[PDB]
């Protein structure tokens, strides 16, 4: 419960930082937040919205672990598991620069884990540099605008509308709208139109990915129809 019990290892970006866990070893992250610039008002919108990500338990959402406060430095510590496969971002940048497109069991199996995701977020009621990997192959939610629908433009189909944008850019290492502008972004994503993803993918995947680029929601794939697909099977879930 105090910062003591950790050891900070090294900075993972900037405040993120890898640490362990002095009573057992553990590997773990936290986020350094600053609070003391924030008013009385700000720090009951940032207490309230912690405790709801401590309620979020769940295979494929980043874990919340612990939160630490040190009045001394008005630093909060959020306290969370480590990834250590890193986020999506890394691995389409990656794939770009050594020209190699990713497999297509790694397609289906970010697009089984992320939709049960989707579907545990919907219950209690997402781009590629918000998705982390562990080390066993398994896909964890955690926490210019390419993936924005027409809809939240002009609703949890909405969602499937940003997974399917995601999940073409991991086959074409491109999103499905690309622009200089903003008009102009929005201009092409209204059209609806964008390439095939590459051919060495297939048909079933292509269809998929199409259907949850839809102009109409209500034409998108619910996460129940998704996990119907054919192509989802078993080893595309999760394994401890
Ligand atoms: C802001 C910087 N990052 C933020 C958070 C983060 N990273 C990891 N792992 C991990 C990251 C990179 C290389 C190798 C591993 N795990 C996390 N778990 C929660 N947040 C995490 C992403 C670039
Ligand atoms: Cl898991």
């Amino acid at each position: 419960s105090r910062a003591e019990d950790y050891e900070v290892l090294y900075t993972i970006g900037t405040r993120c930082q890898k640490i362990r866990r002095k009573s057992d070893g553990k590997i773990l992250v936290w986020k350094e937040l600053d609070y003391g610039s924030m008013t009385e008002a700000e720090k009951q919108m940032l207490v309230s919205e912690v405790n709801l990500l401590r309620e979020l338990k769940h295979p494929n959402i980043v874990r919340y672990y612990d939160r630490i406060i040190d009045r001394t430095n008005t630093t909060l510590y959020i306290v969370m598991e480590y990834c250590e496969g890193g986020d999506l971002a890394s691995v389409i940048t990656k794939g770009t620069k050594e020209r190699q497109y990713l497999d297509e069991e790694f397609v289906l199996r970010v697009m089984t884990q992320l939709t049960l995701a989707l579907k545990e977020c919907h219950r209690r009621s997402l781009k590629p540099a918000n998705v982390f990997l562990d080390g066993k192959q398994n896909v964890k939610l955690g926490d210019t605008p390419y993936y924005m629908s027409p809809e939240q433009m002009n609703n949890e189909k909405s969602d499937i509308w940003s997974l399917g944008c995601l999940l073409y850019e991991l086959c074409a290492l491109m999103p499905p709208f690309t622009a200089f502008s903003q008009k102009e972004l929005a201009g092409k994503i209204r059209e609806g139109k964008f390439r095939r993803i590459p051919y060495r993918y297939s048909d079933e995947l292509n269809e998929i990915i199409t259907r949850m680029l839809n102009l109409k929601d209500y034409h998108r794939p619910s996460v129940e129809e998704i996990l119907e697909n054919p192509l989802i099977l078993e080893h595309h879930h999760h394994h401890h």
